[PDB]
């Protein structure tokens, strides 16, 4: 395996475009992902963020998964954790560890920044035992409700 | 009546009060408050812009509270709102007060461009008055929590 986990800086925006297709792709939601792209300058200032997070995956050049993750700085205590949002693998990619390769980058990523913990919320249909075998490989599971409230 | 405001980088030392108003919520008073943050810190995060701390008022005092994050989306030039911790002493509680933590929310995430605002509710008897608040203001979802360790 040629496998290159890499972490997308503010001069890869590009990258990020390329990476949404991934995401439109793995998700069946193409127009969500790329149907109204951001502009460069958005995408660059949220790359350049202190809490965004970006890694793609990379296979010859190709992009082949990746993740998105936004660092919590919390106010109770002096502490972070680092919240997974979407995490992908191309499908003629998968079960062959580059996901599990994304989160070890992730972790390590995490420590250097003085995080104790990652947290990612799998959703629960036919869709998502492949994330949830996933998931209950790497951390503890527990059963919560999420509410959608909506905002003019 | 009722006062919802948003916190301020020189409100820290209400923002500390609000962290022991967590702590009888939740009904743990050392995670919320047997290690507060410095002060320096505590202000750090209050000028952060992608952080929003509200803090409801009747009377001039901490009845109710909320902690969340602006979570800028990256697929389009959106915003979310991820409320991490949401709480009401329990003197003023079935008050309407939650109710107007959340609309007050929803008023600030307009200004930020966001199109929802969710919300982590988990399953314990303690909890279903957050629940039954929850469900009338979105639909619910039932989802899997993951905690993966760093170490
Ligand atoms: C979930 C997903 C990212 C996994 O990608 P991946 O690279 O294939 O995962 P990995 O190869 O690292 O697999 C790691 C482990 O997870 C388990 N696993 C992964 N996919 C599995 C599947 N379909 N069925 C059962 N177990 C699976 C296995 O234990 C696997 O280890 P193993 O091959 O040694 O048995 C990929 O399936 C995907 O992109 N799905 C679509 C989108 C999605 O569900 N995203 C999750 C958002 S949180
Ligand atoms: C959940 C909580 C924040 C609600 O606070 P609140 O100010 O009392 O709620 P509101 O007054 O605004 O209630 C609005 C509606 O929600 C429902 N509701 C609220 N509490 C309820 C309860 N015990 N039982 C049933 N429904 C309830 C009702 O539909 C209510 O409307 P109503 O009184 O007119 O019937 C509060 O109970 C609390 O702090 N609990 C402890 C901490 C917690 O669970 N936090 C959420 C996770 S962070």
């Amino acid at each position: 395996m040629s496998l290159d986990v890499h972490q997308l800086s503010p001069n890869e925006v590009a990258l990020m475009e390329t990476l949404l297709a991934t995401f439109g792709e793995a998700f069946n939601d193409m127009e969500t992902y790329t149907g109204n792209r951001p502009r460069g300058a958005y995408s660059r200032r949220l790359l350049e963020s202190d809490y965004f997070i970006a890694l793609a995956a990379l296979e010859y050049g190709e992009i082949v998964g990746g993740l998105a993750a936004y660092e919590l700085k919390k106010f109770e205590q002096e502490r972070s954790e680092i919240y997974i949002y979407d995490l992908a693998v191309a499908k003629a990619h998968r079960r062959r560890g580059i996901a599990t390769a994304l989160i070890e980058k992730l972790k390590e990523l995490g420590a250097a920044r003085g995080a104790y913990v990652i947290f990612v919320q799998a959703d629960t249909a036919i869709e998502d035992e492949p994330a949830i075998a996933l998931y209950s490989k790497l951390g503890v599971r527990e059963e919560v409700l999420h509410f959608d409230i909506p905002v003019s």
